[PDB]
C-alpha cells in the first residue's frame, strides 16, 4: 500500500477504509473546501486524488503534480475536471455514474412536486403560526397548484438520471417526451416517450425537467428565446448544472410570469445568492443535495476507492471517463 | 329554478353557474368560515346545502333547517356530518369522491419526497442567505436523507387514494405492502402490492402512509404504541385526518427518535399550532392542500352541482354516501 492518495473531503469512511488498506490515505478535514494555494501544495507527492466538485482540476493543478495517475471525481459530472489535458498527461479521470442515479431521480421529483404544489410556501405557512394567527381554516384558492399526474413532462437529456426520471414519471401516467443528443428508440418504445425538437419540447411541456451534463453546447441552454417558448403554467426544474440555465433571464421570466415556477437543485456559482431569486414564492431551492441519500454516499464512496484500487492492480478503471487515456499509458502506479 | 341552495365557502364558479340555473344560489364570501349562529339563521330556509368541513352538519342543524333535503359536501371526506342522523331524516348527503384523487395521491408522494429529502430544510438554508454568508459550498453529511426507490411503503387504507399513491410507487419500484379494511386481492395481483396485519406492516415499512376516512376505529389509530414499532429509519406521511394521529404521542416519537420524521397535511384542529412539534426540523407541514390543485378544485366544483341537479330532477345523486335514504324518501323537492 504505498500508492498516496490524498481525498479532499471527508467521504463516507467505508471508501476510506478500502483505500486504506492499498493507499497511504490523507484527507482533508476542515469545515471549508480546501483552499487554493493549500490544494497546490498537497498535490505534489500524490500518485491519486480523490475530488468534489468544488475543486477545479486544470492545467494549474497538473503543473503542480508531477505524480499524479488517476483522478477519481466524488461525483458523476466532471465540469471541474480538464480532461483533455488529463487524457494527454496519461492521467485517468473517473466519475461516479449509476450509483446515484435513483437519489437524484427522487430528489428531481421531490422538486417537480413540492414546486407545482407550494409544499415550501404551505410548510411555512403552517409553522409560522400564521395560519392560526389569522384565525381562517381553508379557502379554496390557497396554494392552489398544478396537477402532475396525466400530464407532460419533458426531459432534455435522456441519460442514467432523465431515464429514471421518466420511470417515475410512468407512475403517475405522464406523457413522457425528451430531447437528447443521442435517440434511444428503445427507451421510447419501452416507456412511451416521444423524441421531440427542444423547441416543440419547450412548447408542449407541462413539467421541464433538466438533466443534461454542463459543456460548451449546453451552457445557458435554458436562456430567455426558450424561457418565451414554454406554456405560461409550466414548470421548470433543474437539477443538471446551475450554468444550464441563463439565471438573470429566468428571474425575469418567473417575475414577468412567462412560466408557473422553478424548482432548483444547482445554481451558477455555489454557495449561491440571489436576493431577487429568493424574494419569489414559486421558486424552490435545495444546496445541491441530489445525491444525498444513505445510500448514493455509501456507492460513491465504495465506487470511488473501486477504481483507484482497480487502477494500482493494472486493471482499467470501472467508470473512467477518458477511455482514450488507455492507449497513452497502461493502469497502474 | 326554485329550490334554495346555500353554499358555505366560494368554490369554482364552474359549479356555482350551473346551479344558477337550477336553484336560487346564496354563496358565503367572508373571509372567516361561516359563524355558527350565521350557520343557523342561513339553513332556515334552505332546500339544499354545499358544505365544507368547518361546518359540523349535526342534529342541531338538522333540527334548525326543516326544508333541508340534500347536503352536498365540498370533500371527499364526511366526518364532519352526522350520517344516521341525515338518513333518519331522508336528507341525502353527497361528497366528492374521485375527482380529487389524483391531486391528493401527487400530494402525499410530494410530502413522501419531501420529508425524506428534507427539501424544506434545504430551501430554508439557500433561501436565507445562510449557504453563501458562511461560505461553505458542500458537505457530504447535509441534508442526507433516504432513498425512495426500491423501498418498501406501507398504506394504509387502500381505497381510491390509498390505490392511487399504490400506483405511484410503482413508480419508483417499491415494495408494496397495505392493511385495509377490505381485502383487494386484484390490486394485489395488478400492482404487487401485499396485504399485512396493521403490526407486520408499521414493522416492515420505510414509508408508512395514512388514506383511511375518520371513524371512531380510526381515531388515534397511529398512537405510541404504533409508533414503537415502526422503524427508527420510517417516515410517517399523514394525509387522512389529524385525528387519526395521536399528535402528543408523535411529537414523542420524533423528538425521540423513534422514528425519522413526519409530513402532515392534516391536524387535529384546523387551523392548528403546536410549538413543540413546529420546531423540529425532520417535519414537513401544509394547511389541508391535499386537493388544492386546479384540475381537482373545478372537478369537485362541477361534481357538487351534478349531485343537486340530478336530485332535483329525481334522479339518484351520482356520489350519494348514504344510499338507505333513498328507501327512506324518493330523491326531490
Ligand atoms: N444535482 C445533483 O446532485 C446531480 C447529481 C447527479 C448528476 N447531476 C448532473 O446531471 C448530469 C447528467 O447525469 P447523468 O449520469 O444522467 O449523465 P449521463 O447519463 O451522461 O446523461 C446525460 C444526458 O445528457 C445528454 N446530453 C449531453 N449533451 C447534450 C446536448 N448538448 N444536448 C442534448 N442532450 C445532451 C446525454 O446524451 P448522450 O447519449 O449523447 O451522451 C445524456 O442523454 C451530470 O453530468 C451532472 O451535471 C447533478
Ligand atoms: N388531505 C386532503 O386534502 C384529503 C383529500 C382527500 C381525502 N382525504 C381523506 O382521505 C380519506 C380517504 O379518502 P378516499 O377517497 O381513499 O376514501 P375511500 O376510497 O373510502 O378509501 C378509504 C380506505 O380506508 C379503508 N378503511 C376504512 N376504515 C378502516 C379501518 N378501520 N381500518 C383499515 N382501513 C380502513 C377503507 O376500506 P374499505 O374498502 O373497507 O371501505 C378504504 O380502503 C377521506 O375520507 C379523507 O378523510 C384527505
Amino acid at each position: 500500500m504505498k500508492p498516496k492518495v490524498f481525498i479532499t473531503r471527508e467521504i463516507p469512511e467505508v471508501g476510506i477504509k478500502m483505500l486504506e488498506d492499498e493507499f497511504e490515505v490523507e484527507v482533508w478535514g476542515d469545515e471549508k473546501e480546501i483552499p487554493r494555494e493549500i490544494l497546490l501544495k498537497k498535490v505534489k507527492e500524490v500518485d491519486a486524488l480523490v475530488t468534489m466538485l468544488s475543486e477545479r482540476i486544470d492545467k494549474e493543478v497538473f503543473e503542480n503534480a508531477p505524480k499524479l495517475r488517476i483522478v477519481a471525481n466524488y461525483a458523476v459530472g466532471y465540469d471541474n475536471i480538464d480532461i483533455e489535458e488529463a487524457t494527454k498527461r496519461g492521467i485517468y479521470v473517473t466519475n461516479t455514474p449509476d450509483v446515484l442515479t435513483d437519489a437524484t431521480a427522487d430528489l428531481a421529483f421531490a422538486l417537480l412536486l413540492a414546486t407545482a404544489r407550494h409544499v415550501v410556501k404551505g410548510d411555512r405557512f403552517v409553522r409560522s403560526g400564521e395560519w392560526k394567527k389569522r384565525g381562517v381554516a381553508w379557502h379554496p384558492k390557497w396554494f392552489l397548484g398544478y396537477d402532475v399526474y396525466g400530464k407532460t413532462i419533458g426531459i432534455i437529456g435522456l441519460g442514467r438520471i432523465g431515464q429514471a426520471i421518466a420511470k417515475r414519471a410512468k407512475g403517475f401516467n405522464m406523457r413522457i417526451l425528451y430531447y437528447s443528443r443521442t435517440r434511444k428508440e428503445e427507451v421510447e418504445r419501452e416507456l412511451n416517450a416521444e423524441f421531440k425538437p427542444l423547441e416543440d419540447l419547450l412548447r408542449e411541456s407541462d413539467f421541464v425537467v433538466l438533466a443534461v451534463p454542463l459543456t460548451r453546447e449546453t451552457y445557458h441552454l435554458i436562456n430567455e428565446e426558450r424561457l418565451k417558448l414554454m406554456k405560461k403554467t409550466a414548470i421548470l426544474i433543474n437539477i443538471a448544472r446551475g450554468k444550464v440555465v441563463d439565471t438573470n433571464a429566468l428571474v425575469k421570466a418567473l417575475k414577468e410570469g412567462w412560466i408557473a415556477g422553478a424548482g432548483l437543485d444547482v445554481f451558477e456559482e455555489e454557495p449561491y445568492y440571489n436576493e431577487e431569486l429568493f424574494k419569489l414564492d414559486n421558486v424552490v431551492l435545495t444546496p445541491h443535495i441530489g445525491s444525498a441519500s444513505f445510500g448514493a454516499r455509501e456507492g460513491m464512496a465504495e465506487l470511488v476507492a473501486k477504481n483507484l484500487i482497480a487502477f494500482k492492480r493494472g486493471e482499467i478503471p470501472p467508470t473512467l471517463v477518458n477511455r482514450e487515456v488507455i492507449k497513452i499509458r497502461k493502469p497502474g502506479f
